[PDB]
């Protein structure tokens, strides 16, 4: 055979623990060394100690909770996972979250303790966490230093020896999982796939199972590390497929590729279309025009299958777009790329979640993605529901108090509390996503001096006493500033907002009066004295 000598794995680790550095050592070690494609579906050849040469496929994985779905699809493409832990940090929020996603996909997990070179490295501690928190055999852990290439070979041997080979039938109908993708100006929309059953080759007539759309394969291969064309990809392989595909939304992550003529029985399970959770209005800033902004968004969207947006207008700001993102990082990523890659200046509103509103006289509940569209008439509202998430937090004991007070301030309900070790606390909180996206990240970071980490997962919608607040400047209402808040938190948010603009607005002549109203009732006033 030969598929018996294949190894499909990924690296999962909390941000900064050394994922990239380690992947570099692996490629370097194995020899794997402008129309430049992101690292993905990298094929490597490794001659093990047992004398045999193995074909290893490194699947790159997202690291932020925003790309959780994408992360799970990549894990579904592997047989194993290298769980990288910083020896000087120990297990953190994403370490645990990823570990469980790996477990959920029945992956063989190889814990790798990185940064053993650091003076602050504490292996015995980390080994202790691995056993008590993860339930893994401390002795299975591999000690390494990706910075100094220490333990690389040991990792490659663990991959060969502990991770089982792919199991599929190349003679069966094609069945390939799409775990990633990107837009290639020449090849078109290309999908990075894991082949479970069958084979695929140029000229083949393929079909996407979620849509039933068909294409003719023009090229297949993998990164070696450069995009290299192969004659085919067979059961067990990881690579890419080009087939004159218009855009990345035609080859959605998690979808299944099969043959149009002889389609596989069922698609790989777990497909889910992209699901925006956080929206914000984006308007041109400075000299940048609406056209340039729209042009930039169109060009950007080509390479992003999750983003959505639609024209939006505000009296003050004018013409802009209501954009939906997977989360705060996704939003940040998009902003930086519009300004840095298309060089447009933008003004972004405070982000907001999607509310479900039930109004009298309207049978179906409405999804509100823009606060401006939240009904102005409170009496017409029967109820409002907002998304909630389960937040997991890991922090040194010393900061538990301030953190608990923060979560509670943000309407969090504690569900669990455990000790990862004598000085490390684990916390689980059910919190509204709307509270988490305002300033939770920086507050939790400053109070923990950056030592606390957190992760979260959507757990559903729940009714809440939410209301719409409007912001007025010189009796002039700025709909772009209207926002949704819980009735009990309204007063504080109002003050913060007013006090925020009191500084954000440039001191000038005519006194500017900032008011935050609650259905016509001013509940926060802030005015900046006229110049002179
Ligand atoms: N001392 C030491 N530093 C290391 C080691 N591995 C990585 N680093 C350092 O840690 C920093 C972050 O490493 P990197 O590999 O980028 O982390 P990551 O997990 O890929 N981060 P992200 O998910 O954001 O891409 C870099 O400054 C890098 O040089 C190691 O074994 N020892
Ligand atoms: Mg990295």
């Amino acid at each position: 055979m030969e598929q018996k000598n294949v190894r499909n794995f990924c690296i999962i680790a909390h941000v900064d623990h050394g994922k990239s550095t380690l992947a570099d050592r692996l490629l370097e070690y194995t020899g794997a060394i402008g129309i430049t494609v992101k690292m993905q579906a990298v094929r490597m050849f490794y001659k093990a100690k047992d004398g045999n040469t193995y074909k290893l496929h490194l699947i790159d994985t997202p690291g932020h909770v925003d790309f959780s779905y994408e992360v799970s699809r990549a894990l579904a493409a592997c047989e194993g996972a290298l769980l990288l832990i910083d020896a000087s940090q120990g297990i953190e929020a994403q370490t645990v979250a990823n570990f469980w996603k790996a477990v959920e996909q029945d992956l063989v997990i190889i814990p790798v303790i990185n940064k053993i070179d650091l003076p602050s490295a504490d292996v015995d501690r980390v080994k202790k966490q691995i056993e008590e928190v993860l339930g893994l055999d401390p002795e299975e852990a591999i000690l390494a230093s990706a910075k100094e290439g220490i333990g690389i070979e040991e990792i490659l041997e663990a991959i060969v020896n502990r991770i089982p080979p792919p199991k599929g039938d190349p003679q069966k109908p094609l069945k390939a999982l799409i775990f990633d993708s990107y837009y290639d100006p020449y090849r078109g929309a290309v999908a990075f796939v894991r082949i479970f059953d069958g084979e695929v080759k140029p000229g083949d007539k393929i079909m996407l199972m979620s849509t039933g759309k068909e294409y003719e394969v023009t090229e297949v291969g993998a990164q070696t590390p450069k995009m290299t064309k192969f004659d085919k990809l067979s059961a067990g392989d990881v690579g890419y497929i080009a087939a004159s595909i218009k855009d990345v939304r035609d080859i959605r992550i998690g979808d299944t590729i099969t043959h149009a003529k002889n389609p596989t029985k069922e698609p790989v399970p777990g497909f889910q279309p992209a699901k925006p959770m956080v929206y914000a209005g984006i308007y041109p800033a400075e000299d940048t025009t609406y056209e340039e902004l729209r042009d930039a968004l169109e060009k950007y969207a080509i390479n992003d299958a999750a983003i959505v947006y639609e024209p939006e207008s505000s009296p003050a700001l004018g013409m802009g777009f209501r954009v939906g993102f997977l989360g705060l990082l996704h939003m940040e990523i998009v902003q930086e790329r519009l300004e840095r890659e298309y060089g447009v200046k933008i003004i972004t509103t405070a982000p907001n979640v999607i509310y479900r509103v039930k109004k009298k006289f309207t049978d179906e509940v409405i999804e509100v993605r823009n606060p401006m569209d939240f009904p102005d008439n409170a009496g017409l509202i029967e109820y409002v529901e907002e998304p909630f998430v389960l937040v997991t937090i890991i922090t040194p004991k010393e900061y538990v108090g301030p953190i608990i007070q923060l979560c509670q301030e943000k309407r969090g309900i504690q569900k669990n509390m455990t000790y990862l070790d004598p000085n490390t606390v684990y916390l689980e909180y059910e919190m509204p996503l709307s509270e988490i996206i305002v300033d939770f990240h920086d507050k939790i970071k400053s109070i923990s001096r950056g030592f606390a980490s957190y992760d979260y997962e959507f757990i559903g919608y729940r009714p809440s006493d939410l209301i719409k607040l409007t912001v007025l400047i010189n009796k002039k209402p700025v709909d772009a500033l209207s926002f949704i808040v819980h009735a009990d938190r309204a007063q504080k948010f109002a003050r913060r907002v007013a006090e925020k603009l009191r500084e954000t607005i440039p001191r000038q002549l005519f006194e500017v009066h900032i008011q935050v109203a609650k259905g016509g009732k001013v509940i926060a006033s802030e005015r900046i004295k006229p110049l002179r």
